[PDB]
């Protein structure tokens, strides 16, 4: 697609800290951009819609190439359309925003300039941020994560994309998403199947896969840390059911691991660690600092700060594993105790090190789950299992509270606030 300017595009500014091993942090001035799928797509020379509701124009978009020639992405009114604001080092994302159309959530990338995403090399480094999850009920996910996307949004590899990172193109993740309207500088209208339960979305014939590090998938009830390796580390198109992921009939049928090696303290038995109110170690009614270190072995270390008090990730015992670090022994014990083999089939933490030794883009999002209702995060899952099945209980949420029609109606003014992003060598993000 190309870009149009019926609505000017002004990326909300967002500051963050780059820290040094020399004992100081320096403020960086970035900005955020909304993902292209959220945008109005229209004809290059008129206001006629290329996509509206959950279907495409037959005359502008008869096929993937013709559509990309005929259509453009427009600018975004961040606050009034999407419920997105920034305030210094803080980013707020709202849940439901009703304007002329219903908007649900947002996915945003951190930029380095007007036309390039910021790329971070995680391996040997640490990432710290603060989060307020207090206004996230069961069924929602305020997510902060990294993907192996191209810095330029794909423009150099697919030059029929002239909108680029300035308009939030180029997304990929370990779910190999097929709901994207543009992949690799072409539309995704071929094979488009409107969602039966979502008047605004559908599934196309192609998807967009890459490595993903879920630093933070969370609400006020549960939180999880999850690396997802892929057999091709960076962005790769996939075709139809061959995609796997959330949008295909067989989730385990493609090149990426859609489940990952997750660490959820509740799931591991620590049911008083994280939750609302004073009976939990981390009280999700109040703001929390989350620190994540990418150790050079490939392991991942986590601690938290709340009201000046530091808490390390809690210890887990699972099988022969005992410890508090997400490491090879953990991931092996997890597959043995809880079942599954997609993580190790895709090469585990050794394949994942290929992603973290390269550049990844920071993504911040808020979403509800039209496929699995976020039960994997905060409830009993899979839903054919029972509470006695090892690993099935991930939070205290009911089965039905995460249905989008319920959460969107009951909690439209849910929101997440991310702030105070700090990045640098291990041990540096506490620097002044
Ligand atoms: C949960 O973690 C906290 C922080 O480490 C600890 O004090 C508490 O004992 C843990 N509970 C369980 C069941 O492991
Ligand atoms: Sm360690």
């Amino acid at each position: 697609q190309s870009a149009c300017t019926l609505q000017s595009e002004t990326h909300p500014p967002l500051t963050w800290q780059k820290c040094s091993s020399g004992g100081t942090c320096t403020q960086q001035t970035g900005s955020v951009v909304i993902d292209a799928n959220w945008r109005w797509t229209h004809a290059t020379n008129s206001s006629t819609n290329c996509y509206d509701g959950n279907t495409w124009s037959s005359t502008l978009c008869p096929d993937n190439e013709t559509c990309a020639k005929n259509c453009c992405l427009d600018g975004a009114a961040y606050a009034s359309t999407y419920g997105v604001t920034t305030s210094g080092n803080s980013l707020s994302i709202g849940f439901v925003t009703q304007s002329a159309q219903k908007n649900v959530g947002a996915r945003l990338y951190l930029m380095a300039s007007d036309t390039t995403y910021q790329e971070f090399t995680l391996l040997g480094n640490e990432f710290s941020f603060d989060v307020d999850v207090s206004q996230l009920p069961c069924g929602l996910n305020g997510a902060l994560y990294f993907v192996s996307m191209d810095a330029d949004g794909g423009v150099s590899k697919y030059p029929t994309n002239t909108a680029g990172a300035k308009y939030g193109t180029g997304y990929c993740d370990s779910q190999c998403p097929r709901d994207l309207k543009f992949i690799n500088g072409q539309a995704n209208v071929e094979g488009w199947e409107p969602s039966s339960n979502n008047a605004n979305t559908g599934i196309g014939g192609h998807g967009s896969c890459c490595s993903e590090m879920d630093i933070w998938e969370a609400n006020s009830i549960s939180e999880a840390l999850t690396p997802h390796p892929c057999t091709t580390v960076g962005q790769e198109i996939c075709e139809g059911d061959g995609c796997g992921g959330t949008y295909s009939d067989n989730r385990y049928g493609g090149t990426c691991d859609p489940d990952g090696c997750d660490w959820n303290p509740y799931r591991l038995g620590n049911t008083s660690f994280y939750g609302p109110g004073s009976s939990f170690t981390l009280d999700t009614t109040k703001k929390l600092t989350v620190v994540t270190q990418f150790e050079t072995s490939g392991a991942i270390n986590r601690y938290y700060v709340q009201n000046g008090v530091t808490f390390q990730q809690p210890n887990a015992e699972l099988g022969s594993y005992s410890g508090n670090e997400l490491n090879d022994d953990y991931c092996t014990a997890e597959e043995a105790e809880f079942g599954g083999s997609s993580f190790s089939d895709k090469g585990g933490l050794t394949q994942f090190k290929k992603a973290t030794s390269g550049g990844m883009v920071l993504v911040m999002s808020l979403w509800d789950d039209y496929y699995a209702n976020m039960l994997w995060l905060d409830s009993t899952y899979p839903t054919n299992e029972t509470s006695s099945t090892p690993g099935a209980v991930r939070g205290s949420c009911s089965t039905s509270s995460g249905v989008p029609a319920q959460v969107e109606s009951q909690s439209p003014n849910a929101k997440v606030t991310f702030s105070n992003i700090k990045f640098g060598p291990i041990g540096s993000t506490g620097n002044p």
